[PDB]
């Protein structure tokens, strides 16, 4: 399927396990 | 809503306040 | 179009030439 949008919140996402997580948790 | 595609241009992208911004601005 | 879902694998995917690349390469 295709997946809805990121939270549009200041942060960069990237995609894990059917779900927008913070960037910023692997940096 | 549904997501257009990332630009097709070679560089990696991450998804942030509904655009495609370069990974590279955060590493 | 739109974006597909990325693999549900454990690991981080970032958007690049259409397709899902791993973060890992980057960081």
């Amino acid at each position: 399927g295709y997946i809805p949008e990121a939270p549009r919140d200041g942060q960069a996402y990237v995609r894990k396990d059917g779900e927008w997580v913070l960037l910023s948790t692997f940096l």
